[PDB]
């Protein structure tokens, strides 16, 4: 697959409720929830490299990782985390979090190519699973 591309949301599920299960408060909740319903995201893949830029109103993020390689990041909300990513199937890479400090609730996110043309995106943190799915710009 590549992923390069830009990319634009149709259909955002459940991300108030992943917000919610990691403890932010319903007024900040709020202005996330309604920024995070409008991500423009850039992906520059080359085979296992990966830069993933992710803006909205209220939050940029810019990730450089490598496949099957330890990296830093945040997490959704914020907070340090060491990922490791790797390929669950063809077109679908898996990405396990750590936290650097502290307890907290378990996270991980997907990315997928579907057949349709179209990527999925999903957030997790603890049970709670936030789907986003876009197309190409
Ligand atoms: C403003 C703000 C937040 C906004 C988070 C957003 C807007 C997340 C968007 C995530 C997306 C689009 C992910 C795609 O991978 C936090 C950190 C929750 C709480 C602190 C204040
Ligand atoms: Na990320
Ligand atoms: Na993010
Ligand atoms: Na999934």
């Amino acid at each position: 697959p590549n992923f390069s591309g830009n990319w634009k949301i149709i259909r955002s599920e459940n991300f108030e409720e992943l917000l919610k299960v990691l403890g932010v408060n319903v007024m900040l909740r709020k202005i996330a929830v309604a920024a995070a319903s409008k991500p423009a995201v850039e992906i520059k893949q080359e085979g296992d490299t990966f830069y993933i830029k992710t803006s909205t109103t209220v939050r940029t993020t810019e990730i450089n990782f490598k496949v099957g390689e330890e990296f830093e990041e945040q997490t959704v909300d914020g907070r340090p985390c060491k990922s490791l990513v790797k390929w669950e199937s063809e077109n679908k890479m898996v990405c396990e979090q750590k936290l650097l400090k502290g307890e907290g609730p378990k996270t991980s996110w997907t990315r997928e190519l579907t057949n349709d043309g179209e990527l999925i995106l999903t957030m997790t943190a603890d049970d709670v699973v936030c789907t986003k799915v876009f197309v190409r710009e």
